[PDB]
């Protein structure tokens, strides 16, 4: 699909079985999303926003379904405004910018 | 163009006869460079992203060449890391997100 940026680019992904809203977002290097559980082990990781810094626990391997396109990568949770699909997952499902 | 997201997507930007390096963040609303003088009345905003929110003061009607072409949109000025060109320039450049 092509997505105009006139609103925010809002689509519904599909992780631990569960609908959520999340911004495509290009100016994020990773993916990062609010507060839940997901299963193994988690890395500790620190990601500099226009704010400052947050620490999240990074997990690896995670499926990821977004806008019905599966993606499995690497998932950042922590105190973020709200759930970010970074580069990372943009680059799975193919996303360009087009001008 | 068609921008492919392996790496950041920044591009040449010029802004009051001067040339700068900005990321096409369609995850930001607003544009916000770095500190940096620009001619009118302007307004204190406070904007938040990831790791909190920064003060910036906000010009109106601000001429912007994006990767050649012409567009005005607000300016938010302040202390970001990165200069970032937002969804207020971005739309006036055609610019959509395709997968
Ligand atoms: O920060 C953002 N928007 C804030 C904002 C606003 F609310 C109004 C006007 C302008 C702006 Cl920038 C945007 O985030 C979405 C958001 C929407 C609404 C509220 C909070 C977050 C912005 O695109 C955000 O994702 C992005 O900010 C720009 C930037 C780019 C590179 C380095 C520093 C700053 C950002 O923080 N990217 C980092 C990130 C994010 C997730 C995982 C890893 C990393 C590393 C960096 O790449």
């Amino acid at each position: 699909p092509q997505i105009t940026l006139w609103q925010r680019p809002l689509v519904t992904i599909k992780i631990g079985g569960q609908l959520k809203e999340a911004l495509l977002d290009t100016g994020a290097d990773d993916t990062v999303l609010e507060e839940m559980s997901l299963p193994g082990r988690w890395k500790p990781k620190m990601i500099g926003g226009i704010g400052g810094f947050i620490k999240v626990r990074q997990y690896d391997q995670i499926l990821i379904e977004i806008c019905g396109h599966k993606a499995i990568g690497t998932v950042l949770v922590g105190p973020t405004p709200v759930n970010i699909i970074g580069r990372n997952l943009l680059t799975q499902i193919g996303c360009t910018l087009n001008f």
